[PDB]
């Protein structure tokens, strides 16, 4: 059924991903439809200041993910950054995130098939919609069985990304494709030190994702997105969450008439 | 609000080929009600990439077969100028008269336009920024122009490709209605060498993007046989899918309207 | 010889071309090595704003640029719109400039060409190299017989330019090719009412051109460019002019024994 | 200032190419001593497109090949690290750390670097705007570096293609010194598939660019035959044209030399 990827974009507390977990949980039990994964990073790698906020570490991150799981027992997905993050990583997640500036890094990828768990790469910005063919291959050449390519932006300019949907039917040739509506809209280290975003285009890009056609959405929330430790300018508040997926939803049934074959 | 559909033949080939799609578009028009249907065609296609490809017979030719369609039909009619003389012939058949997207920003082309009391319908230039399209507007209003549109017809991505960036359908919405160019938008300019090309494949599931964002109409060209069309002949729509995408995007619009964002 | 193209943007008044041109006509005396082509607009025809400075028309511009031509017996350059207007501006201008947006636009290339001049067409930001093979041979077929291709920057994300260098040797193949080193940094609208720019790379780009390879260097200048009506952000202080001048004519000297053949 | 050379064959194909490509430039680290050259090669190809195309014989054999070469003809040496546990045994080495386009953003990547002493030259992320290079020679300055690096290896323009926009060289000359890959520059990212494509007809005009516009060094792989090479082929400047590219540069970069402008 159709996917739907969404937490708290850093694990800024297990505090916090409790909370959102409860909404999570809420609308999974509403939306039988539909199948939530609950995602959260233990570490941003890839900040663009080194005073930024990274995390608390892969073992508290790990321990807070599995409380996710227990507690209200919804699949789990974080992304790894290097080969050796994968083996412990898989012991919660049920889907292991390929970070987008890494989608070529072959170790990385084959770490992540090796742990027999589903693997979710997202399209690098540098990359043509044509060329995740090859991200594919390596994954299933690693024994990956359930592969997922998520759309979050193209470089255009700088300091910018633009969606070219002609992607989404284009990758979906060769895996189940996902709309990342959060960081698609984001500005590339728009804010010097930090990246920039613009919120009021999330909800009509996420229209726009499925009425094209996709097997699933990624999009990031938080309780108070203008208090959030990383990606403030893009994540979702909390309480909008419900409308948005019923949304989505509604025209999905409708516009799925009209997909294209393959 | 009324839905617009601007459709028809990319070039006026002949008189012939107009009435045909003309009789189509009428067929249309009458079932989808809820729908403003706005025959277009271009009487020169006076920005070819080659001084060989067909550009056409003529301003007079072409306001004439314009002209019979309306007649005929009593279509609403839409045809591009390319230089200001050709706004005040024009005007006299052309119920919007469209500036071409590499026009976009000549001031006497849209003056000459907006002092006909006609509606204008602005391609939004390749070159263009979503943002850039304020001014555009001010130039119309200030010449006079009081039926205002902005065409989403694609930007400039690398070299003979053009990517649409569908955050430009919310932020020109602030300033005009807005149009999104289904058919030009999966254009590969000068792709061919000779000739641009495209790919059709990509026309429906970026026209149910469009409406799911949200727009006030969609342009889109169609022909009998686009393999045959003199221009445009890897974008145009077989004359026969017409209906079906209009229903299409009709349904995805109303599913969608409720959630469109108050600008 | 090396084409030098320069002269004030706009025609602001006969007055301002009068002391452009002097400086202009003395550089021509010091650089024998050089052709000078006096350059200025008797209309900015595509400004952001219908606010924004125009010109005095085609009358009193091709009047002042007649007096530039008397008076220092340099050659001139201005632009045309419509195609009525080649007829009118071949009395006066040795050189014949087509508008970047305009570059397609068959009628205007064919005006143009019919008067027998030489013309200069400034490639559009939304061409590809590749692409003015075809701009030149409507030329051709027009009649004329002396074609230049100027290169002005690509559209490159949004409000911002870039200059693909790669594009001199590729227009060379079918035309003369002229680097603009002036509107190849401005940044288009960037200013809301008007369009940007960044004089500091003015230099740095135009070394670059002439390291490359380029039978001309197309530059705006303007005595005190801060006051100018149009291209404030990127017009050259005739001051500098001189130094730049002899920059290139060094660079080039050594740099030619490398240039590709063809 | 000594302008720095970095030049070598792509990919560490074998302990014997690198002596072969390592004698010649001992012998023009001979004629050319105005220039501090430093010997390239990767001892894996960590990013390849295609899981089938070739990578390496592994970091133990690399570095040992690389000392051969520094011990052999007493040349510096540099090599790409890909993740943080390679800095430590490849500093043994290597004079210059250098991190990979797509991995500029990777701060433990950055600062495993960092801490071992060696210099470390950063490849500017085909995604990376030139002004969002300060962050990444903080971080470094941050772990401790001294000797930092900014390399230029072009943008991504549209798809399967790149463009240098010069105006970066400048504006990364504020925080670091710059480096201007001349063939990595001409590639055409995926361009052939299950490999990536490139232009070599438009490295020599380039790089002529670079240093007429003002750089610190360049970057050139160079290889006995180009063809044949197990990675980037289609970039790799043949072995016997580059002493000619070099004493070029240098006459290019002296006579632009007194008009670079002060940061
Ligand atoms: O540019 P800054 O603010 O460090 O942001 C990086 C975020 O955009 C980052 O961690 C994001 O989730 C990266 O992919
Ligand atoms: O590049 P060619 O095929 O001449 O095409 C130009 C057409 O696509 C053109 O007339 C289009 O309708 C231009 O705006
Ligand atoms: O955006 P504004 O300031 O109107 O500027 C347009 C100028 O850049 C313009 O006339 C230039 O010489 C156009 O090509
Ligand atoms: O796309 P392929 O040919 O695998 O190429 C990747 C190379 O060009 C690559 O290793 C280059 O040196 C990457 O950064």
């Amino acid at each position: 059924k159709f996917l739907v990827i969404a937490g708290p974009n850093a694990i800024e507390s297990e505090e916090l991903l409790l909370k959102v977990g409860e909404e999570i949980k809420r609308l999974s039990e509403k939306f039988k439809e539909v199948e939530f994964v609950f995602k959260s990073s233990f570490d941003k790698a890839n900040r663009s200041s080194i005073h930024s906020f990274r995390g608390h570490g892969l073992e508290y991150g790990v321990k807070a993910l599995r409380k996710v799981k227990e507690e209200f027992g919804l699949k789990i997905t974080t992304d790894i950054h290097e080969s050796w993050q994968a083996e412990p990583v898989a012991e919660v997640a049920d889907i292991i995130q390929i970070p987008a500036f890494l989608c070529r890094q072959t170790d990385l990828l084959l770490a992540a098939a090796k742990t027999g768990r589903a693997v979710n790469v997202k399209k690098g910005q540098f990359l043509a919609p044509w060329d995740t063919k090859n991200v594919v291959e390596k994954l299933k050449f690693g024994g990956a069985k359930e592969i997922y390519l998520t759309e979050r932006g193209t470089t255009f300019g700088y300091n910018n990304l633009v969606v070219d949907f002609r992607s989404l039917p284009i990758m979906k040739q060769w895996a189940k494709v996902i709309y990342d509506a959060t960081h698609s809209v984001q500005l590339p280290g728009g804010l010097g030190d930090k990246s920039g975003g613009m919120r009021e285009f999330i909800f009509p890009l996420i229209r726009a994702a499925v009425a094209v056609g996709c097997d699933g959405v990624f999009m990031e929330t938080h309780p108070e997105p203008e208090k959030a430790l990383s990606d403030a300018s893009t994540q979702l508040p909390l309480s909008q969450l419900e409308g948005i997926i019923e949304a989505i939803l509604e025209i999905r049934e409708v516009a799925s008439k009209y997909y294209e074959t393959i």
